[PDB]
């Protein structure tokens, strides 16, 4: 079930998925329409879900990490997709070998160095791309 603001935007939340406390190194994971491309992993809230519920949900999901759960760093809108997703630090301290995504649909996760998840992200996501401007 999707969950909408009030505004129609669809509510999501994402983590940046960093290796370590130094936030050097990220996860991000494959497109699911266009597997050669890189996304942060990230998805639909469910009704009543908090935020950052959905977020450590998401991740788990999409990238099979877990960690502990850190700030929120902000909360951003793809204006054109018309989805507003809270997107949260989690210091990953579990990779789980696989998850749903890996299994469900053959998702790919790789770590990046900051510069160049940036570098990634930018060509089809670039809003995702924003989330590691701070
Ligand atoms: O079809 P796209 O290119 O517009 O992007 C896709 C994106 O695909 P991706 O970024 O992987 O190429 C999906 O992401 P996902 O399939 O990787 O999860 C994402 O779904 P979501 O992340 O919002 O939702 P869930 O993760 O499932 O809860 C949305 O797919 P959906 O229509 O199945 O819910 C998104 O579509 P829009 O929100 O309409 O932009
Ligand atoms: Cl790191
Ligand atoms: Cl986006
Ligand atoms: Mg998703």
């Amino acid at each position: 079930t999707r969950t909408y603001d009030g505004d129609g935007y669809k509510k999501r939340a994402a983590c940046l998925c960093f290796r370590s406390e130094s936030e050097e190194e990220v996860l991000l994971v494959s497109s699911s329409r266009h597997p050669d491309r890189w996304i942060v992993p990230g998805g639909g809230m469910e009704p009543e879900e908090e935020p950052s519920v959905a977020a450590v949900r998401e991740v788990c999901e999409e990238a099979g990490v877990k960690g502990t759960l850190g700030r929120l760093v902000g909360i951003f809108e793809n204006q054109e997709r018309k989805h507003r997703t809270y997107v949260y630090v989690l210091i990953v301290t579990e990779v789980l070998e696989d998850w749903e995504d890996s299994v469900n649909i053959g998702r790919k996760r790789e770590w990046f160095k900051i510069e160049d998840a940036i570098k990634v992200l930018q060509y089809h996501k670039p809003v995702q791309a924003s989330y590691f401007e701070t």
